[PDB]
């Protein structure tokens, strides 16, 4: 006896494992290039230096990866969401107007990535409805740029710094070291404390990141179109479609032909998410004047540059 | 003669791919049980439901994963750094004083995780100095808790929210939607902008996250133990040892046998990292009074709870 696994509910469960984001590329001697956004990448071995990913067996790009003797792994930085979206959708020329260099074996390498790996195709292994492609790394580029994150269906970023030592007996002892008493560290630890308050409440009310973002954006109806919407929620199109379907089942959203609109329940759920977020600062700043609180927001906007 | 890339430079480069953190567990019919912290996990296939990970061929736990018919994947939450560290070090009893449940095939399952996957051992594939273990998922748990991240040798958290539209001619148009105009959103965008200023300057200096943290902490924690140090910098032991070896070869750190100590050049680098962080806010808040900046800092600390 083997258990039947629902594939969409299993896909949602996998969204709990955060990953960076890559684009796998290859080009033949002929001149045919492929590039495929992928988060199935991981490392295997240091010597020999080996990495792997999993490509759909129905992919139109599989033939080129199978034939080309070399392929590249581009680790996207936080600034490359547009690249990630371009190479996630079939089109006539995914590379149109992209700048890229040629590594060994004609590997296409994008500029401004967090890192890149030039691989020789090493082995191809059966993987259910995917093929597992194992590559030997023969060259790499390590730039260190802050990476693009993919988690619970949505694009995010890495929050810097180790946490405060919150059981310390001394006042300055809360900092991991005294040079962490600085404005940058304080801001990251304020975010971390806000998230620790807000996140469990959002989750206990039954919303995951991708659902939450669609509710908050669709409530305001600011350019409610498919390309405009993707840009605002920072999610893949495949994840927008999946998340509007769930919201539809919860009675929160209507998919009227071309665009999406919340229902009255959906509007109330969006507003409930706002009140949760605003709850923490309401409590923490209850004893500050309106002027002080107005001032705090303005200094925040000054660091942001708005 | 066989040419290979430097394994330790390669490991550093792989640090650019962010991942979650798992513990892999198994218990055989004879009662032998294992748990291994791992971040080589990823998904393979939706139908059949397949995932994989890679384990070191010299692992003393491999024999039990090879014997057990079933194994678990526990996706760790942000609050489980202690569990992560516990299951990353060889030990007489990793499971001592740890609460856990048993799944199918007596899989050890930990409490308070982000998610967990019960697998039947499906296939073991040659992986250089690792074995690639493929699992068929027979049951999953989807809790959605904020995840533990691992990036450039160190533990971090997720920075939430879609980025604001910096090219907006209107104040409202900056936000992905109007309900994102709240304190929590503004804090995360503040962190984003700060990091976009700080990060390329820390990179230009040659430091990755693991090195930077060690510098900042060791600059004032001149006598910390190896346990306290792991807790303070939020890095596993194995990364601390790798990072201090790099810092030693750069001339920034000495290992006198008992403790780690920064050199004169190490101290100067720690203070430079501090200046970079402090310089952004110093420029932006120049126009505010001495007491206005004091008020801002005090309000941040109220948010934190210190
Ligand atoms: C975040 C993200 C991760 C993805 N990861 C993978 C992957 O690991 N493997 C895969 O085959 N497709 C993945 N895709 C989908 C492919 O990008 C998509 O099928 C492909 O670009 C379609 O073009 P093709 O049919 O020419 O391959 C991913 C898409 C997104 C948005
Ligand atoms: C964040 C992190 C990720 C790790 N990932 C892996 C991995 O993917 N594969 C592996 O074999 N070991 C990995 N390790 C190391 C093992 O956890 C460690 O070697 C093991 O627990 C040693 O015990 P054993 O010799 O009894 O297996 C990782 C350690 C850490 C801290």
């Amino acid at each position: 006896e083997k258990e039947v696994i629902d594939p969409m509910a299993f896909r949602r469960a996998l969204g709990n494992f955060a990953t960076g984001v890559t684009i796998m590329t290859a080009q033949t001697s002929s001149g045919e290039r492929v590039g495929v956004t992928a988060n199935s990448f991981n490392s295997v071995s240091l010597d020999p230096a080996l990495v792997l990913w999993s490509i759909d067996k129905k992919s139109s790009s599989y033939r080129i990866f199978e034939e080309a003797t070399h392929f590249g792994v581009n680790i996207l930085s936080a600034a490359q969401i547009e690249l990630s979206n371009r190479f996630a959708r079939r089109s006539e020329d995914k590379f149109a107007n992209i700048e890229f260099d040629l590594g060994v074996g004609n590997i296409p390498l994008f500029k401004n990535c967090s890192a890149a790996f030039e691989c020789e195709r090493y082995n191809i292994v059966e993987g259910g409805d995917h093929w597992i492609i194992i590559g030997r790394v023969v060259k790499f580029h390590d730039h260190g740029r802050s990476p693009l994150l993919y988690h619970q269906g949505a694009y995010s970023a890495v929050l810097p710094h180790p946490s405060l030592n919150m059981k310390s007996e001394t006042a300055e002892g809360v900092f991991p070291g005294r040079l962490y008493d600085n404005m940058y560290y304080l801001l990251t630890q304020a975010v971390r404390a806000y998230q620790n308050d807000y996140q469990p409440k959002q989750l206990a009310s039954g919303f995951r990141t991708s659902e939450a973002r669609l509710l908050l954006v669709l409530e305001s109806k600011t350019a409610s179109s498919k390309c405009d919407l993707q840009r605002e929620v920072a999610m893949p199109i495949r994840e927008i479609e999946e998340a509007t379907k769930i919201l539809s089942e919860k009675g929160l959203l209507i998919d009227n032909g071309q665009h999406y609109e919340l229902t009255e329940q959906g509007n109330a759920c969006a507003h409930m998410l706002y009140k949760i977020a605003e709850s923490h600062q309401e409590e923490v700043f209850a004893k500050y004047t309106v002027d002080e609180r107005k001032l705090f927001k303005n200094m925040l906007k000054d660091l942001i540059g708005i």
